[PDB]
């Protein structure tokens, strides 16, 4: 319900953090 | 519940520590 | 239902999290 | 049935996440 | 429940770990 | 039953995991 | 049955793991 | 069947990747 949707911002989120992470460790590849 | 509320605030700071890391990349660039 | 849905939603984003530290690991490496 | 699924999917991403926290920790040193 | 705990402790815990990526990422861009 | 007790013991694991990303986590800053 | 057998596997070898990051973690921290 | 047999698989390299992590941490001392 309210924890499962919450989960999935949660999710989202994280997703979207992987993303830019990876944008970054791609950046120190040149 | 309460759960919920920290879950949303955990995915609040996800948001703004990915926007960092996409300004990071951008200066290594 | 939703709590399975957002179980499977979290399960990918970290997946792509698993991803990204993998590419920041072979940044840091070489 | 999608609850089963969902674990599976999540255990299996806890394990590819794990590896990458093992590769990342050894990237560290 | 204590699976629902459990998700939202491992939550708190990427989260933190998410930050930490973000600062040792800033020290790596000067 | 045995489902149940299955989940339960996954949750006490996935707390620790937990616990021991936290600690990678500060472990970064130093 | 045999999903909760290999989901009580798969929580022990989470625990392991964890307990081997916690170390992993505590030996960076000196 | 399908999914026991992918969560003992899991099982199996999370195991593995937790000895290596093990192992980089007594080399740390």
């Amino acid at each position: 319900g309210e924890f499962a949707q919450a989960l999935k911002e949660f999710a989202k989120a994280l997703k979207e953090f992987a993303w830019a992470l990876k944008e970054f460790a791609q950046a120190l590849k040149g």
